[PDB]
């Protein structure tokens, strides 16, 4: 049983998120016309509810729109430059609470009146999220929509922890859909696979800007390095990418490199960012989790 820190990754342009949401509703009504898993169906007297949700105000006024990002290095969140999603896989939209159990079977109307946040997450996470009190169950999970990751690529996001607030969604095809929420904060300074993926997108920017709603000027975000290893310095993600001559972000040796770096940072790293300057990564790992959870910027998640 592995514990993850989920980070609230807020969408900046909620009006764009609304267009994406409504194109998805219309596409799914089109594909299922001959007739069902895209959104939970609305019953005869539930039309007040449908009009409340399928409404610009729902996304702009009523609810916050939050991708739940999963990380095992929450102490690096300040350096997040991008948000990674699997462009080939479906993500679910559902309503949830700002505060979980650690700090819920409900009717549809109650969920709408009681849940302040729209979460985007993988199918894998949903029951674990219910179990932990982050989302409720319908009196079985209330799905607003189901959208392929490709359609979110290019959206600008931010966190309350990140130094920069223009964290665009980028595609990462190596995210496994049976792990956590299938959304990963990109911290390219401190993670070699993150560095590898951003580097592959930078190197092949014509292909990516042609295939997705990306323009190459979205590809220039610096990640502030949060961790220095003595003997190496900071930007350890780059250091290992080069030292090991990583071939691509899909290089099978990244799995080992990822795990070797994770452990070395944990046991030997020194923090280089506020509010942890000079503290050992080993201690800040704990403090970062605690702070994020206390500040309502995230959750602790197990599966």
């Amino acid at each position: 049983s592995q514990e993850y820190t989920l980070i609230k990754i807020f969408v900046s342009n909620v009006k764009d998120f609304y267009s994406i949401f409504m194109n998805s509703i219309r596409s799914s009504q089109s594909v299922l016309n001959a007739c069902g898993t895209f959104f939970t169906d609305f019953e005869k007297g539930e039309e007040d509810l449908k009009n409340k949700i399928w409404n610009e105000d729902f996304f702009v006024k009523d609810k916050k729109v939050i991708f739940l990002g999963s990380t095992l290095k929450p102490e690096t969140a300040y350096g997040q430059n991008y948000t990674f999603i699997n462009p080939n896989e479906y993500y679910y939209l559902t309503l949830g609470f700002d505060k979980q159990n650690l700090h819920n079977i409900m009717t549809k109307e109650e969920i709408i009146n009681s849940c302040p946040n729209i979460y985007v997450c993988s199918e894998n996470s949903l029951y674990n999220l219910a179990y932990q009190g982050i989302i409720p169950l319908l009196k079985d999970v209330f799905i607003l929509n189901k959208i392929k990751g490709e359609h979110f690529v290019g959206l600008e996001t931010y966190t309350n922890i990140s130094k920069i607030k223009n964290l665009y969604i980028l595609p990462m095809t190596t995210i496994k859909m049976n792990i956590s929420t299938g959304i990963v904060p990109c911290v390219s300074s401190d993670s070699t696979d993150d560095y590898a993926c951003l580097e592959d997108i930078r190197k092949k920017k014509n292909y990516y800007c042609e295939k997705y709603n990306l323009k190459e000027e979205q590809l220039k975000n610096n990640s502030e390095s949060c961790i220095e290893l003595p003997e190496i310095g900071n930007n350890t993600g780059k250091y290992y990418y080069e030292k090991e001559k990583v071939s691509s972000y899909k290089d099978v040796k990244l799995q080992k490199i990822k795990e070797v770096l994770y452990k070395k940072q944990y046991f030997e790293g020194i923090m280089t960012v506020d509010p942890y300057k000079g503290m050992k990564t080993f201690n800040c790992r704990k403090l970062a989790k605690q702070n994020i959870i206390r500040n309502l910027d995230g959750f602790l998640y197990s599966e």
